[PDB]
């Protein structure tokens, strides 16, 4: 037996620094670890609150940019984080974006970072169980 | 010119595979995948070619999430001109191996997502 | 409110550079970006920073693909409004460096996609 669902939605990409002067994580299995715990926190707060839960999946990455602006040789050490608004889960679209903004800023502050990036894509969502 | 690229989402079921490492079930996704591309491609003169990147997707332990996230993989493709003709062909193809992924892979849930793109290809 | 994002797909060429590691080879092509990006930042005034992902891309064994996949690296980068003015500019920009890339990692071929965004920068 079997079930697909099909339908327009939203996806998002945020992109964070790891912090390696206060966290000292020593490979990108462990920085993936760390973020993967903060996310899991903070996401659980949230959903006790609104009933929203935004899962995310998390990918080890380092980005570059110049080295007069502070990156290190050869890119710093990142984390890139994506999700979906299911309709299985999610009713209203705009309260799910709201909140994954929230959820951004809070990932910021716990990373220590200066700055953050947070996009939102269209994107055609099938769902299979 | 518009196209499609398409991104999936599995587990690796560490139950049924046993894995040790996030490099092992990179590998074994990678060969599954270079199974049922061949087997479709056989049938249908379709090829989907896959990028696969090593991850962990974060959900509710309450829901069976191990701490700090389970071990997924993340496969992504893009419909490119030089081998397609027909779009709509294609994305029957990815669902349908979409489908053969989810069960070779023995995951209870499986997202496949398309998204509109304008691809360059430089040869 | 919309911007744009690219995606680059690159090979990492064992033949002329022979890494040992996902680690190497990401570093590999991390430095050659950083050159590149800023060569052309001082002729044009557009810096793409990219964000750089280990890979590997799985198609036919027939056409040269190993077991379980070629290793590969992901780039990809938005057009933040903060820095850009015109986005034809940087699209073009961002085509130039994936040629430049192309010739500097000695690749046959080469994808550049290009997805409508929406970004919220945080500072
Ligand atoms: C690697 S698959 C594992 C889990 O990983 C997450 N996940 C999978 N693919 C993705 C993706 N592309 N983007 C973001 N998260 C994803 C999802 O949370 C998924 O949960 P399932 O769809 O398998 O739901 C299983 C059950 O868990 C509950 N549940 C799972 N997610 C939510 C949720 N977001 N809100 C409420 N209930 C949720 C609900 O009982 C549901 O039937
Ligand atoms: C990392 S580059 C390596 C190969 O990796 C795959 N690939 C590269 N970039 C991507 C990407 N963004 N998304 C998914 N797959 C990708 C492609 O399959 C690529 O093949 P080439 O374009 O280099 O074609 C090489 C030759 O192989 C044949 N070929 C390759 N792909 C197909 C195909 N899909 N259908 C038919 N023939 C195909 C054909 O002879 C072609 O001239
Ligand atoms: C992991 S965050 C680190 C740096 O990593 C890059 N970065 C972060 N998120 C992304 C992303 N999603 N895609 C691609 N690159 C990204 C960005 O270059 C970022 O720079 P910041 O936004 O933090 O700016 C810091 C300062 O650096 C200068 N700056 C940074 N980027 C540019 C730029 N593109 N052009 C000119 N100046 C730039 C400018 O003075 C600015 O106040």
């Amino acid at each position: 037996n079997a079930m697909a669902h099909m339908g327009k939605t939203l996806r998002f990409e945020i992109v964070s620094g790891v912090n390696k002067g206060y966290f000292h994580t020593n490979s990108q299995s462990e920085s993936l670890d760390l973020v993967g715990g903060i996310w899991q926190k903070i996401a659980k707060e949230e959903f006790e609150k609104s009933n929203i839960y935004v899962s995310a999946v998390i990918k080890p990455s380092k980005t570059v940019y110049n080295q007069e602006w502070g990156c290190p040789e050869n890119g710093q050490e990142t984390v890139v984080l994506t999700g979906v608004a299911n309709e299985e889960f999610v009713d209203d679209i705009e309260k799910w974006k709201d909140t994954v903004i929230k959820l951004a800023k809070e990932l910021k502050n716990q990373m220590k970072q200066s700055t953050l990036t947070c996009e939102f894509i269209e994107t055609e969502l099938h769902y299979f169980k």
